[PDB]
Parts: C-alpha cells; sequence; structure tokens
C-alpha cells in the first residue's frame, strides 16, 4: 500500500462537527462516511444530517443520543431510501421525534462492507474507498487532554470500544506510523478537530475491531 493516504486533500472530508453533550458520535462517523462515498460517486461534497440519523434510526437499531452502530445507521439509510442534507436538517443535540424529508434528501447507500478485523484489511480499505467508519476504546482520560502527536495509550483494550469516529488517511512522522482520524468533538480537541492513532501497534484501541463503509 502507500506509505500515506490522506483524504481531505481529494475533498472527501467535510470540516470537524461537534456532537455536543448528546451521544451522537456513531451519527457523525455514519454521515463521514457517507459524505466520502457520496463524494466519490457525485464530485458534490454535501455535509450530512446527524439529526436524521438520531432521530429516525430507532428501527434499526440505534438509541439517539445514548449510543447506536455506523451499520446500523447505514442500514436505516438503505430502509428509508435516503438521507437528508445536513442544510434541511440541522444538528440539535437532543432527541427529537423524526422528520425525513424525501424531497430534501441528498444520499443513498446500496448497503454497507464490514472490514476484516486486521489493520492490513484497514490500510487496504482507506487506501482504496476513501473515509472509513471505525470504533475505537476512546475511554481513557488520555484520548479527552489529547493535544498533538501520534496518540499511544498502554491502557487501551482492543476489543472494547466505546466511541464511533472516522479513518481519512494515514502516515508516518520507532513507532512512528499513525491513523488519521476525524473526530466530532468539535475543531478545539486535539489537531484541529483531528487524532493521529497510533498504526500497526497491535490494533491499538481497537481500531480496526470494527471498520465499515457504505456502499453507493
Ligand atoms: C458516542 N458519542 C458514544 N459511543 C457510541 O455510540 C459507540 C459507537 C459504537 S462503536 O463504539 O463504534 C462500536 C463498538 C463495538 C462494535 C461496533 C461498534 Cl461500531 C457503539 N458505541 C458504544 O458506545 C456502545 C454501544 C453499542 C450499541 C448501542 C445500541 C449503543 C452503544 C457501547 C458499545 C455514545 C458514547
Amino acid at each position: 500500500a502507500p506509505r500515506s493516504v490522506d483524504w481531505r486533500e481529494k475533498g472527501y472530508v467535510t470540516p470537524v462537527k461537534n456532537q455536543g453533550q448528546c451521544g451522537s458520535c456513531w451519527a457523525f462517523s455514519a454521515t463521514g462516511a457517507l459524505e466520502g462515498q457520496m463524494f466519490r460517486k457525485t464530485g458534490r461534497l454535501i455535509s450530512l444530517s446527524e439529526q436524521n440519523l438520531v432521530d429516525c434510526s430507532g428501527p434499526q437499531g440505534n438509541e439517539g443520543c445514548n449510543g447506536g452502530l455506523m451499520d446500523y445507521a447505514f442500514q436505516y439509510v438503505q430502509d428509508n431510501g435516503g438521507l437528508d442534507s445536513e442544510e434541511s436538517y440541522p444538528y440539535e443535540a437532543t432527541e427529537e421525534s423524526c422528520k425525513y424529508n424525501p424531497k430534501y434528501s441528498v444520499a443513498n447507500d446500496t448497503g454497507f462492507v464490514d472490514i476484516p478485523k486486521q489493520e492490513k484489511a484497514l490500510m487496504k480499505a482507506v487506501a482504496t474507498v476513501g473515509p472509513i467508519s471505525v470504533a475505537i476504546d476512546a475511554g481513557h482520560e488520555s484520548f479527552l487532554f489529547y493535544k498533538e502527536g501520534i496518540y499511544f495509550e498502554p491502557d487501551c483494550s482492543s476489543e472494547d470500544m466505546d466511541h464511533g469516529v472516522l479513518v481519512v488517511g494515514y502516515g508516518f512522522e520507532d513507532n512512528n506510523k499513525y491513523w488519521l482520524v476525524k473526530n466530532s468533538w468539535g475543531e478545539e480537541w486535539g489537531m484541529g478537530g483531528y487524532v493521529k492513532m497510533a498504526k500497526d501497534r497491535r490494533n491499538h484501541c481497537g481500531i480496526a475491531s470494527a471498520a465499515s463503509y457504505p456502499t453507493v
């Protein structure tokens, strides 16, 4: 694979968003992934409604501001015939009743792909597909106060993930490789909203344990 990849450069990635005081990280990872694949398809980068996901994907298994899965959001989009743009269906950081307007929809998917549970398979996907939804163990306070550099937490779990985020690329700066990850905690956290997560250090924080992307 290429030694470095950055989808931000190719226009696949919207600016950093802020989930606020609602546990909807899964909705940001999913829109992030769909934004990428839609752009790969249409050449138009259009921001997407996390609120549409939060309010409307209960049937598929999601729990609004209490958590959910990226794949359940991707299944919702396939079930629903589409997803509203962020412009039309704005983010409120609260669970309210559903409001999908089929006319205001700018995206769709034909399903999703679950990537094999290794960093090699993740790298293959990131290099060839675009941005990838991933689960990480973000439970450690080191992650909360992350500012710069390659994030390495010795106590991280490869199997116990609690935060959905988006891999937009990877690179290198011993133990010098990283995944470039877009978070949804706004631009004042980490590196303008991003974190470099240790790569090829035995699936650090579980970054390859539940990686997926939508098919468009
Ligand atoms: C985000 N603000 C928040 N975390 C989650 O919603 C997080 C998102 C997924 S995941 O951690 O990426 C994950 C974990 C295991 C397997 C697949 C995936 Cl995609 C689920 N999340 C969770 O925190 C858990 C969860 C699982 C299912 C449901 C319905 C709700 C939560 C606890 C695993 C909310 C803090």
